[PDB]
C-alpha cells in the first residue's frame, strides 16, 4: 500500500532515504495486534481511530484525555492517516493526569495492569506497549517495565528529552525494553533527544503531525513522538509474522537504517527504525 503526502515520519520509516513523502506498508497494517498507550489517555471518539481505540483503565476521576499527549501518541501508533499500524487495536491506560504528570507508583500500577490485561484482550498477532513518559532513575520503575516485557509485551519507551545520557532516566535505562531516541526530517538526532548505551533505536520525533483532542490534529516534538513510531512498527511486524514481543526490539535494530543519522554521540547506536517493506 502507498499513502501519498504522509507525515514525514511515516514516509521515513518505509524509506532508505530522507526527503520523501509517501508511506509504503503491507496492507495487513497491524490487523490482529494490539498496542497499549500508557499515557494521558486516548480520545477514542476521534474519527481517525475508526472505532479501533478504547480506554481500558484510568487512575483518575476520568478516563478522558484532557491533555492531548496520549491521543497524539496513539495517533502515531495507529490512526488511519497519522499511524504506522493503521489496523491495530489501541488500548488507552491513563497513568498521567491532564497536566501530563503521574506519580511513579501509578505508572508502575499501569504497567502491571497491562501485563495482566492483555489476557482479557484479543491480540492473536501480539501485544505492544508504548510508554511516552519517564523521569529520574528508579529501580522500581525499571523493574515494572522489565516485568511487562517479560510477560510477553513488546515494550517501547521514550529515551527522554534532556539532551543527556539516558542511563539516568527510567524506564529509559531498563536494558530489557526498547529505548527510543528521536530524529528529525534531515536525519539529525533531534536536538533534545537523549542518547547513550541504553538506547536501542531512533525514530522520527521532531515536528510530528498526529491526532489531538477535540477531534483535531497537531504537530509536536519529543522522544514521546518517536516511541509510538517504534511501537506501531513492532505491531505491524508482528502481524506480518516477522518477529515476536520478545524479539521485536532486536529485529527492529537488525533491520534498521544504519549509520545514516548525524550528531549521534560516540557510543550511541546509529540506527533508524525501518519497515524494510518492498512494494
Ligand atoms: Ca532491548
Amino acid at each position: 500500500a502507498a499513502q501519498t503526502n504522509a507525515p514525514w515520519g511515516l514516509a521515513r520509516i518505509s524509506s532508505t532515504s530522507p526527503g520523501t513523502s509517501t508511506y509504503y506498508y503491507d496492507e495487513s497494517a497491524g490487523q490482529g495486534s494490539c498496542v497499549y498507550v500508557i499515557d494521558t489517555g486516548i480520545e477514542a471518539s476521534h474519527p481517525e481511530f475508526e472505532g479501533r481505540a478504547q480506554m481500558v483503565k484510568t487512575y483518575y476521576y476520568s478516563s478522558r484525555d484532557g491533555n492531548g499527549h496520549g491521543t497524539h501518541c496513539a495517533g502515531t501508533v495507529g490512526s488511519r492517516t497519522y499511524g504506522v499500524a493503521k489496523k491495530t487495536q489501541l488500548f488507552g491506560v491513563k497513568v498521567l493526569d491532564d497536566n501530563g504528570s503521574g506519580q511513579y507508583s501509578t505508572i508502575i500500577a499501569g504497567m502491571d495492569f497491562v501485563a495482566s490485561d492483555k489476557n482479557n484482550r484479543n491480540c492473536p498477532k501480539g501485544v505492544v506497549a508504548s510508554l511516552s513518559l519517564g523521569g529520574g532513575y528508579s529501580s522500581s520503575v525499571n523493574s515494572a517495565a522489565a516485568r511487562l516485557q517479560s510477560s510477553g509485551v513488546m515494550v517501547a519507551v521514550a529515551a527522554g528529552n534532556n539532551n543527556a545520557d539516558a542511563r539516568n532516566y527510567s524506564p529509559a535505562s531498563e536494558p530489557s525494553v526498547c529505548t527510543v531516541g528521536a530524529s528529525d526530517r534531515y536525519d539529525r538526532r533531534s536536538s533534545f533527544s537523549n542518547y547513550g548505551s541504553v538506547l536501542d533505536i531512533f525514530g522520527p520525533g521532531t515536528s510530528i503531525l498526529s491526532t489531538w483532542i477535540g477531534g483535531s490534529t497537531r504537530s509536536i516534538s519529543g522522544t514521546s513522538m518517536a516511541t509510538p513510531h517504534v511501537a506501531g512498527l513492532a505491531a505491524y511486524l508482528m502481524t506480518l509474522g516477522k518477529t515476536t514481543a520478545a524479539s521485536a526490539c532486536r529485529y527492529i535494530a537488525d533491520t534498521a537504517n544504519k549509520g545514516d543519522l548525524s550528531n549521534i554521540p560516540f557510543g550511541t547506536v546509529n540506527l533508524l527504525a525501518y519497515n524494510n517493506y518492498q512494494a
